[PDB]
């Protein structure tokens, strides 16, 4: 998984992710209107939305749970895989705001209008490993939260503390912890976006074979660490050199570089791990953009075309049918 | 530049390329019907097409010159940048079939129905540095040619000889010579597509942080050598593990991994080198598919919808307008 | 800097380091006998040795301070550069065992007989930035401590806490923190010591060009992170495959791989950072072995040849004169 | 295997190699005087030395064959492993100077006084796969030749031609061909010896963790290609920055970086491939210097202490006994 935040040339804020998994989670694009009561059946925990919500998720036991999404106030949140280093409590901790793993994303979007509000609420928060239904284990997760101010935070629950990091890199992947990846960036201070055309090796003259010699050393595999490095520097380069031309498609160009391709990232169960979808949320405008591995055309769902005071959850079918423009 | 050949699950043959340049060459999709007379003005050299042709190129002095394209018989050819190691003759060489650099691609597509025919004709061929007009220098090039048999060849003119390589890798990039890249592949025999979940480092247990640990060592930069390695192995992995599911979109997934992103591949003239377009030719069906940096939706031009016995060159506008599916 | 601990085929324990600096620190091999009173002049802080000590250090204002060393009980300690992530207190912290930076190494060796004793004493310890003389700033440091049990620990003072890590890797370099390097090891789970002779790339057969194809991906630069990875895996491979043949020279072979070479690691002040010396302590036998950049022959100083109840500090001249065996 | 040529601060010329093998070849240091008749028994081929010779080799059937060596005129030659790309003739080729593989090194040293003389003689030369005895296959080899002018050449016999390359890099390893490695150097034009202390990643400040950030991207494994890159750049850096301080020990420092360490380079037969010895020839002075994996002290054999008009081959025992300087 790879999360990305980017500001457009027009001062708007994009936030989204690659979804990298080997299976379907019966996903659909889910819209939840304001003041909507969401009730879980296995437990008795209830949630009423303050703000209208739009994102990718699934309806499990009539209850919505999200992979990534936005609200009407321009707050975005994405849940990304976080194995090994995560640690949830088994039960609710007395004196803390206890949030079940499966519900954290919705809890953020339904209740808060900004990263600042979320940061304050998370000070006394605790993420609990409570099943959504039956005995079903929760996915190991960490979250990236971003809003219209351009500020992003990273939420990671460890054994010692629920950590909330200021994210000044604009990216997130998977394990290890966020501060590890931040420290790892320091290894690549010698990278250059500008071409190195020549090198005089004493009595031998060396000449650049093609463009891109400055970035030699950039890791090209699909591990969380390597992907973090790649997107961090691709994002940096475009902000440095092309701030005034950043638009929607650029977001997809960055994430395409770290997208997994069928066949080459094989699990222990002999399945291909691939980038199933790429989402991009235009936070100010309430538009959820996404494409999929099967259909690369960007699809747009605009929450502002909905009745925000509506009385029903609305879903939209996950598009897996390649859309081609037949010119002639 | 990156060229790719791929066979689909249905036994059809895809051939295409990423176009990686920092400028526009006034490109359009160009269709040339059968028995069409193409005349160059600066010189008096003439060409009459035996087969109908469809591809990306430009009309320079009313004369068409191509970046990549196909003919009605399922033969495809792409011209890719080849600096330093290339060497064209200044004048026509007596006793040889002399082909001007700018005309080589059209010469292949207009005259021959197969790689086998092309191979035979190239035995006595010579590529000459003759200007298309005035004093204008030709681009340093090498070519990949592929047909419906699934065979591909690489054409590289050096000082000593016009080299024709059998391409069993299914890919091409830029400099150095093709045999160099073939030998370079041997360095990466230790790559694995299958996950390496653990390593016992004596008294320390090491655990995979995420998926993709087998490919650690894969180069992630945008140099011709690194891109060649990446596409060679991405292609191999998908053929090995997913032969029966290869379709059109998979071709784009492979090439997306080596596509240049705005800002990070900067020329000496402080311009961004980017993947301007990606083309994919369905050789059997005569369909030219392509998308662009600005518009990622795949566009299709089917030469079989044209009158192949037509009397005029037809062009189609290079699509740079992002095409979004507005769901609601 | 690189620290290493290794057990020999005969069950003895080697501990030592590469000293990687661009300057001389007026070093000599320093022996301090038992019950010897060491007094610092700028402050009034005094130290009386419980155990006899032998190592590399310098006499600054008649007061000894060490780079690395051992005591008569088989306890070894090395101080290695630790910039950025270190944080010493400005003054003594009330209720804690306050140790000046420059004195920490001697404090360990003079007082304690084992890693276990040191671990217990460090629970309430604090490292303070007190000048050795005048206003002179202390070097940013972290320490590796090892004994005859084969156990090693790493001591790192941060803002929050004095951290004591169990070192199961057997190595140490520089920044970042120890736990960062431990987590970084996980990236290289795909490394193999055994040759990969071939790879079948579909229609192309790939063959290993030479030995060592399994380790492709190992970083070859001289940064702390890369050096940590290299020595960790070189050590692991030899323990795995050659446990019963490990001897003194093997220790040097491992460290030679991460030794800096004149000219290629240049500081901002245009000086060559090099491996000035390599020390190896045979902990059981009280022998300090070392060579230097100028003289690669191993020199041995045996503390047991000294009077351990002696009344004077003894020093031995740092050997920088290449020692050659003239055969004929 | 790694070959290296280096000029000292005093204008003298060093030439030598790492011997990287998993076995002993019953090696000794062999001196052959002038006008000495060497006769092979299996065939009837004879060789009379014009110049006195000194190097590492073995006496096989009373006949000397060399791994590397020098003559009295300051000409040096080393044979290095060259699998796959080599191709010797089965029989003598009519009209050519036919040299058996096992005899090539001695043929160079015994007959010629300079690289220039050797270059001229090799124009009509052919290397033949004739057994030294019985049916025993020859080792796949290529050679580096160097003299007191500071010029080096590389000799590689392929199917098409006996290739003689001018070596302006000062190094050699193994497969692929020399021109491949020369072209491979171009990939690393972005390497820097000077520290990169900082990088401003937008809103995140990145700081060098330690020295050596400029060389990030240098390959750290033990394959021929990676070793070639490392020594080429280590040599370049020292000539660039430390020309006036290059001496004997520097030669060893460079080669130590690419020396194989027991346990980590394992063959298919589960044996450790290691750097068995490192030789360095002071060409002007006729001194053969070497150390071994077991004994790192440099040993010196001076051919000028011998009777060059002597009547017997003299050998010196390969030193595998660690030589330590006991200081006290
Ligand atoms: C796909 C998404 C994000 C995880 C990721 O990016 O890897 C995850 C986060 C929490 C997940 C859900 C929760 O873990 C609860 C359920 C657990 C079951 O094992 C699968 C369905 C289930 C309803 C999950 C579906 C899906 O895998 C969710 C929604
Ligand atoms: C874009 C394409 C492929 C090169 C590449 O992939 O880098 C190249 C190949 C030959 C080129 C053409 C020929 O070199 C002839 C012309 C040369 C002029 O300098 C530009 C226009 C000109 C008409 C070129 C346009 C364009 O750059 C072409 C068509
Ligand atoms: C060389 C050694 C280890 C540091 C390293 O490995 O980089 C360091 C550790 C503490 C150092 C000493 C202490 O910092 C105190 C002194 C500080 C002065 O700036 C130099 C001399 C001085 C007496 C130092 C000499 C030397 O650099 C020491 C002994
Ligand atoms: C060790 C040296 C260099 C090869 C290398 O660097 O890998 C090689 C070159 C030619 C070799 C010799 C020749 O191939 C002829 C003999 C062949 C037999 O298989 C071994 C002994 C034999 C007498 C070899 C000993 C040794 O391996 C030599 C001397």
């Amino acid at each position: 998984c790879t999360g990305l935040a980017l500001e457009t040339k027009d001062g708007l804020h994009l936030f989204g992710r690659n979804m990298d998994i080997e299976y379907s989670f019966n996903q659909s694009i889910i819209f939840i209107p304001r003041n909507f009561k969401c009730v879980n059946k296995s437990n008795k925990k209830e949630l009423t939305t303050k703000y209208a919500v739009l994102g990718m998720g699934t309806i499990f036991d009539d209850y919505p749970t999200f992979a990534d999404g936005m609200n009407e106030k321009g707050l975005g949140c994405a849940g990304l895989n976080f194995p090994v280093y995560v640690s949830y409590s088994k039960e609710d901790i007395e004196g803390k705001t206890n949030i079940p793993v499966y519900n954290f994303l919705l809890w953020v979007l339904a209740n808060f209008s900004s990263v600042e509000e979320v940061k304050e609420a998370l000070k006394n928060a605790n993420i609990v490993d409570i099943p959504i239904s039956e005995n079903i284990p929760n996915t190991t997760l960490h979250w990236m939260i971003s809003d219209i101010t351009g500020k992003s935070i990273v939420v990671e629950q460890t054994k010692e503390k629920l950590n909330v990091f200021d994210n000044n890199i604009g990216v997130l992947t998977n394990s290890p912890t966020f501060d590890w990846h931040v420290a790892n960036l320091n290894q690549y201070v010698g990278l250059r976006y500008n071409q190195v055309p020549e090198f005089k090796l004493g009595d031998q003259s060396l000449t650049a074979l093609g463009q891109g010699t400055g970035l030699v050393g950039l890791p090209g595999d699909f591990t969380p660490a390597s992907r973090f490095i790649r997107v961090a520097f691709l994002r940096d380069a475009m902000i440095k050199n092309d701030k005034d031309s950043i638009d929607l498609i650029e977001f997809f160009h960055i994430l395409n570089n770290v997208a997994m391709v069928r066949g080459s990232t094989r699990t222990v169960e002999e399945k291909s791990d691939l980038t199933q979808y790429t989402s991009c949320m235009c936070l100010e405008k309430g538009i959820y953009y996404y494409n999929t591995y099967e259909n690369n055309q960007i699809n747009a769902i605009d929450m502002n075309k909905e009745n925000l005071d509506g009385n029903e959850i609305k879903t939209y079918k996950y598009n897996k049918t390649l859309s081609i423009n037949h010119v002639n």
